[PDB]
Formats: structure tokens, C-alpha cells, sequence
């Protein structure tokens, strides 16, 4: 169950960090010069470090991935890039896990190449599961009840993510059918959309309201609603919040309304974010970074700065 | 260009019908088991639509072409594929005389992974190489730069001619899927502004500025989007998603945006079509898939619904 997974993985970890994998056609990009560069040294970490990982565990396009060096050259465009893809995902991990949480995967990267990116996509999953490694998908989903049931197919079953997040703005049925299985009698975390990132993100979640509630205050109620009914809690699962590492305010509210809520807080100020939604089980307040990482010169030491950052934050907030 | 493809569709076929093409794995098992005791029938006619698989389909197209003996020689996985290709096939073969537009949900085609989004390609390749009128509904919602790659696998990739978005978030996303400045092009799309599920009235309702519902509110700020990004005068439209048993709400939306795209998932019918109106057909689309492709002659159905819609603009047009 996800909230012991979480629980033992930041005591392990003893961070809050959770690593945003959104690789884009830059980095795949980046990537392939780099290797044909450096004499294919990240490539040759993933394939000989590192457990012999790849050959035990990835079950989609593997003999590319294994590919010998001399046969890159001859890779049709589509293998070549679904090689850089797939290896850039895992020099990513491979450099920054020992700082990880979680990863959150945003599945927008993964579809625009149609299949090639979902069997990325896959990879990466079956990559993280291997290692025991808490995922989330982040693909904002929504639809009707009997619909939505193949998202949490696609989520749980076939990625077997963790978590994943959703957009309630539909309504909060949904939840019945993407956070628990009836069939399987099987219960998964989630994390709502309650706050965003974006800039004009006030001009529904904050403008509307009811009886001088805001919506991003109704969202989490009826959210919280839902989660009791189903019971989610007493499986060891939960549906939490994602509220951006810039809305300040609305953070300091949703954790005071909700104190054992879980949040997601991508965007990242770090110290008012981590002030404003401070929970003792660091695991309730994640804290996104993506493209700092995945965009760096070097990942492993830029993650290392994030979760050093953050361990002087709590330094000096439990003074 | 799709104001003007969707005229001209409407001009050929005379409807506002929209078919749901939403296959599950109960409709591929029973189109297996149904085609393997009547002779492959189906199967038969959308390979006989001239050699239409053999010049569009370029994924697993040896697979498609498969004789039908040598159909056992397929693993359990290329059967899959296989039968649902044909499904979807033979759905839009027997139903295109009666459609205005093909609505794929994105949540039917993902759960296998890459066998349902090749299957998805696929189908967008067929349709597409007729040139008939397609929609992607996905109710896609990110950060403007992230949602860019929505744009590409819906616009690009797939190319189909519009899609479904759930705006919550914000409007300022709509910039980046129905616009891509690099190429200057414009995308059509239809907003999530009153759903069909019981309890849309929890946050597209009961929410208000003063005077004014959540949905409103919403389908203002897109119009205010569509406005300031241009998109009408270049032959596409930002429009709304309405469920046909929204018909309070239906009204409102078509007296408020007498001009407006709206696409109405559910089907009261007379009701529908009378509260949101519009002489231009097409303005209303009316979304059959389930009772259309779960039925035992999707034909039939088909031509019940169109002809049931024939009817009804006979009422209302006095």
C-alpha cells in the first residue's frame, strides 16, 4: 500500500523531492550529441552499473536498447530515437535516485509520438517499478465513471503507477472509479487538481465561489468528501491535492483545513512553500522539480542542491 | 479550414450526427467470435472500400491483410489487434453514409498502450483518407508549454480536425492547442461546459461569480479566448461541450453564443435540438457511439438516429 511505500521510502531517502521526468525533443536531442561525444559514457553507465538492469527487467524494444556500439550507426531514425529516449530516461534516474522520493512522469511528453513514447513511457515505469521506486503518473485525468475506468486501467494495471493525478472539475464521482477497483478490491492514490501553476490559474480557481468559499476551497472539500466515502484511508491509499510552490496563501489554507492531506506542490519560493504546507511526514508535501534537473549539466548534483536546500528549509523550520 | 470542411460535410449528408467511436473489449471479443461464425463477413467487406486498408494503413497493415486462415497463425496479441482495427473499420464502413463527424475517446484506445494508439492512428489514417470530419476527445489540460505536445500527437501525428479540453486550469492554455505560431495554424476544439454525469452540477453550477454559474462564467472566458486568438477568422471556432440532458443549460448557452460550435454527448432529443439550435447544423452536433456500436445492426441504428433527427428539423423548422 502506497502510504507505507512513501513512508519507508522517505525514511530512506529522508527527503520530500520528487523528480519530474518530462524529457522533451531537446533533451533526447541533447543527448544523442553528448553521447556520440563523450564516447557513449552514460549509455555504458546504464548498461554495466547498475545491476545488468536493462537486460532482467525492460520488455519493450529491448535488443535496441542493447544495441552494440558500432550498430547505433545503422538504427533507422525511429530506433535511434526511441534509443536516446530510453536512455536518457535512465541516465536521468540512474544519476538522481539516491535523491528521489518519487518520480512524476507527465504523460503529455510520452504521447506525441504516438506508440514509440507510450513504450517509453512503459520502460520507464517497468525501470522505477524494478527498483521499488514511488511513481506517479501526471496526465490530469478526467472523464465519466465508465470511462475513466481506462485510465485507471492504463495507470494502475498496465503502467502499475502509484499515483496519478486528476482534474475533478466534471465532478468528484469519478473518483469511485479511478481510486478504487470493486472487482479487484483494489484501492490507488491520486492527487486533484486544487491550485495550478499557470499564471491565469486564479480565473476559475480563485474568482468562483459559493456562500464566500472559493473553488479551490470547494474542490478540496468535496474532494476530502469522496476520499471518506470511499474509504480510501483505511486501505492505505489517499487522494490528495496538488497546489502550486507559488500560491502561497492557498497552500497555508489547504494544509491548515486538511493537516494529514497529501500535496503535490510543482513550480518551484521554496521556503514560503515548505513553511505554508510543513508536515512532519515530509512525504505529504511533495516538492516538484523537473527541468532544473533534467535540464542541467549535470542532474545528479543539481538534484543533490535541491535536497540540500530542502534539508536546511526543515533545518530551519523545526528549529 | 474545418468551418468550412464541416459545411461541406454537412451539405453532403444533411445531419448534424456525430458517432462515437468508442470500441471496449467487449465489442472485440464479440466481432471476433462474430466473424468466425459467419465466414469473416465483415471482415470480408472492409478488405473488398478498394483496397482502402492495402493504400492508407501503415501500421500492422501485413497483419490487417491476413487471409482468413491464417488467422490462428496470429499470437493472442496480433488476433487483438487485429479484430479491433476491423471493428472500427467496419463501425465507420457501415455508418459514414450517415455522419456528419467521427468522435474517438482517447480513454478507449490507451489502456493497451502502444496496440490501442497504433489502432488509433490507424483509424484517424482511414477516416482521414476519405476526408471525413474527426474529433479527438481527450478533455487534454496542462500549463500552456506543456499542452503543446497535445497539440502535436492531435493536430500533427494523428491530424485530426479537432478535439475535446477541460479549461479549469485556465483559458490561457487554449493559445497553445488551437494556435501553433511556427507554423501558422489554426485548431479547432470544443470546452468542457456542462457534462453529462449526474454530479457535473457539484462545481459547473453551484460555483458562481455573483449572479452568474460556473458554466457560464467558463464558456464567457473562451469566448473572450477565441476572440483575442483570432481563430473565427481563420476558418476555425473554440466551441462547447453541452450533455443533451443539459437542456436548461443548452438554452442559455445557445441565446447567449447564438454562433457558437456546441457538441451535445448523451443522447432527450427534441429537447436537445430545439434549446440549442441552429439553422447551420453542424453548430449542434449530436453524439450517438454506445447505442450505435454495441447494436446488432450499426446500419440500422445509425439510420434510426439520422432519420429521427430528419423528423425533428421538420417540427422545429415549423
Amino acid at each position: 500500500h502506497f502510504k507505507t511505500k512513501l513512508k519507508n521510502r522517505r525514511n530512506e531517502v529522508n527527503t520530500c523531492l520528487c523528480i519530474g521526468l518530462d524529457p522533451d525533443e531537446d533533451d533526447i536531442k541533447n543527448f544523442m550529441r553528448n553521447e556520440e561525444k563523450n564516447g557513449y559514457k552514460n549509455v555504458k553507465n546504464n548498461m554495466n552499473s547498475n545491476n545488468n538492469r536493462i537486460e532482467n527487467v525492460i520488455k519493450i524494444g529491448k535488443e535496441i536498447l542493447l544495441t552494440d556500439e558500432e550498430n547505433i550507426e545503422n538504427l533507422s531514425e525511429e530506433d535511434k530515437f526511441f534509443y536516446f529516449f530510453n536512455h536518457f530516461c535512465f541516465y536521468i534516474i540512474n544519476n538522481t535516485k539516491e535523491y528521489a522520493l518519487i518520480y512524476k512522469m507527465n504523460f503529455a511528453f510520452y504521447i506525441p509520438y504516438g506508440s514509440v513514447g507510450i513504450n517509453a513511457l512503459k520502460n520507464v515505469f517497468d525501470y522505477l517499478n524494478s527498483m521499488n521506486i514511488p511513481t506517479m503518473l501526471d496526465m490530469k485525468i478526467n472523464d465519466i465513471g465508465n470511462t475513466v475506468k481506462n485510465y485507471r486501467k492504463f495507470i494502475f494495471e498496465y503502467l502499475k503507477s502509484d499515483s496519478c493525478t486528476i482534474n475533478v472539475y466534471m465532478g468528484t464521482s469519478m473518483l469511485k472509479d479511478i481510486c478504487f477497483d470493486y472487482e479487484k478490491n483494489k484501492y490507488y492514490s491520486a492527487y486533484v487538481l486544487i491550485k495550478t501553476t499557470n499564471k491565469d490559474s486564479f480565473i476559475f480557481q480563485n474568482e468562483l465561489s459559493i456562500n464566500d468559499k472559493q473553488a479551490y476551497i470547494v474542490m478540496a472539500e468535496e474532494t476530502q468528501k469522496m476520499a471518506t466515502d470511499l474509504k480510501i484511508d483505511q486501505n492505505n491509499e489517499f487522494i490528495g491535492f496538488v497546489v502550486g510552490s507559488n500560491a502561497f496563501e492557498e497552500m497555508k489554507i489547504i494544509r491548515n483545513k486538511f493537516p494529514d492531506s497529501y500535496i503535490l506542490s510543482p513550480g518551484i519560493d521554496l521556503y514560503k512553500t515548505l513553511k505554508n504546507g510543513y508536515n512532519k511526514d515530509y512525504e505529504k508535501l511533495l516538492i516538484n522539480v523537473g527541468r532544473a534537473i533534467t535540464k542541467s549539466p549535470n542532474p545528479k548534483k543539481s538534484s543533490e542542491s535541491y535536497y540540500n536546500q530542502i534539508i536546511q528549509i526543515f533545518k530551519d523550520i523545526e528549529n
